[PDB]
């Protein structure tokens, strides 16, 4: 039995970033940036040929609807893909596929981002090539609509169409073998691991026959004998007879637990208390940290697709509370950490569900991307908001550490260190806080990184709000003036 939940960083480096809709050519240029920031790799959107959809015009989705394994899509050419492979490998800054193997296109005709034919009427995808006898079909679904509707029923849920995607045969040989081939090419090329969409509508026995046939990391940079990473999109809010612990031993698996309860608690939803976290993790019922990649938002849930709808899941829309919700996730010891990179789009919520969930990335028109350019209203770049790299570098100067000091004010103030490495107290009270603690710290005098550059006098004022000097006193104590209001955190740490 091989395993895949460890991936592969170089020292000193753990968070990854998902690029989401980022051409190739842009990723490429920001494996330098991320390599600098001490961010270990990259989820990039679906490279393989997928549907082109012109109606409506050139959607985000349209790339979870393969057409073939070939690798031409909206983010670039083979080509440009395989030169961000070699640069950002060659950086220490590794890719993950988002790869999509439960399912092809919905019902219609009509060609992919490479030129091949799909038909979801005919089962036809000749660019595979895949056919009927590939599908799952009434053979295995007896839902009058071929849907899935009963999440209570395993083999609904694995063997009907989700959301009418045709749903492809992960029992059979052939499909083992075409999407195992298709993993492996990109292994060849450099790719350090795959984000596997819909794994929830997979049977876990399927999982694991593809993923014996894969061959290990390609040793121009990855050690030798060393399996991809694999982490599997397996969406379980709990209630339901699919479970996320069924594909652990496989490798990790995204645990949406973890951003429901940050950002229910953060958010103070029907009475949470920012105190509750002092047992965050595995404890609230959560898979254990070590089976877990977790994160605030994803591309799904931040256009109201997750449960609670929009009432719940924090993104940049709440940009506030969200820098509150991921300095915790990253100070706090608990899975494999992936920050949302996003773009803006005309989210416009009636009766509950935005009207334009569909808008595709920042595009001239005829279904290509722009040029990133962050902070410009388009591209909003969290990776890049101080605030969150910031919080990296803390994170990456915690690791190993324990959770350490914890304090809390009963409600909605805590603050607790990572051994004696760093220390954050976040105030999410509506009212100034003057708190004494142990902070764990050397004696010394240190910078707030939440607001200022550096961790260390000269504290660095590019943001304009630099606060002033912590001081931790000769027994590791020190005094935390922390207003309420707009970042109200700090963080400090030792010089890295
Ligand atoms: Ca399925
Ligand atoms: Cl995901």
């Amino acid at each position: 039995f091989q395993y895949f939940g460890s991936y592969y960083c170089q020292p000193g480096r753990d968070v990854i970033v998902h690029l989401f809709e980022w051409k190739w050519t842009d990723i490429e240029r920001e494996c330098q940036w991320l390599a600098d920031h001490n961010y270990c790799g990259v989820q990039v959107s679906p490279p393989n040929e997928h549907r082109i959809v012109t109606d409506p015009p050139y959607p985000w989705w349209q790339r979870y609807q393969p057409v073939s394994y070939t690798m031409n899509s909206r983010s670039g050419s083979e080509t440009q893909f395989r030169n961000m492979v070699t640069t950002c490998n060659n950086l220490g800054v590794y890719i993950y596929v988002d790869g999509v193997l439960n399912h092809m296109t919905g019902g219609g005709s009509g060609t992919g981002s490479d030129g091949n034919s799909f038909d979801g009427d005919s089962l036809q995808y000749p660019g595979v090539p895949y056919g009927p006898n590939d599908f799952h079909g009434s053979d295995d679904c007896s839902t009058s609509d071929g849907e899935i509707h009963d999440y209570n029923n395993p083999t609904e849920v694995r063997n009907c169409r989700l959301s009418g995607l045709r749903d492809l045969d992960g029992s059979a040989n052939y499909v083992r073998d075409v999407e195992a081939e298709f993993a492996n090419r990109l292994i060849g090329w450099g790719v350090a691991g795959f984000r596997l969409d819909a794994c929830k509508h997979m049977w876990p026995g399927d999982l694991e026959a593809i993923l014996g046939r894969l061959n290990q990391l390609n040793t121009q940079w990855f050690p030798a004998g060393r399996n991809a990473y694999i982490y599997q999109e397996v969406i379980d809010l709990g209630g339901e007879a699919v479970k996320a612990t069924e594909y652990t031993y496989l490798g990790r698996v995204t645990e949406f637990k973890h951003g429901q309860n940050l950002g229910n608690v953060v958010r103070k939803n029907n009475g949470q208390r920012l105190a509750n976290l002092v047992n965050f993790g595995e404890g609230w019922g959560q898979l254990s940290g070590f089976d877990a990649l977790v994160f605030i938002d994803n591309h799904d849930n931040q256009r109201g697709h997750g449960a609670g709808g929009f009432g719940t899941i924090l993104t940049f829309f709440e940009a506030n509370m969200y820098k509150i919700a991921t300095a915790f996730e990253l100070a706090w010891d608990y899975g494999h950490v992936r920050l949302m990179s996003s773009y803006n789009w005309p989210r416009n919520i009636v009766n509950g569900v935005d009207t334009n969930d569909w808008v595709g990335p920042p595009t001239n028109g005829g279904g290509d991307t722009k040029d990133v350019e962050c902070f410009n209203g388009e591209w909003i770049c969290e990776h890049r908001w101080r605030e969150m790299y910031n919080m990296v570098r803390f994170h990456n100067v915690a690791i190993g550490n324990p959770v350490s000091n914890w304090w809390d004010n009963g409600f909605q103030a805590i603050a607790f260190g990572r051994g004696n490495r760093g220390f954050i107290f976040i105030n999410n009270e509506d009212f100034a806080i003057t708190q004494t603690l142990q902070t764990g710290l050397p004696g010394g005098e240190y910078c707030d990184v939440i607001s200022c550059d550096n961790n260390r006098p000269p504290c660095g004022n590019s943001g304009g709000a630099c606060r002033a000097t912590v001081i931790v006193n000769g027994d590791g104590t020190a005094t935390f003036d922390v207003p309420n209001g707009e970042n109200p955190m700090i963080a400090i740490h030792v010089f890295l």
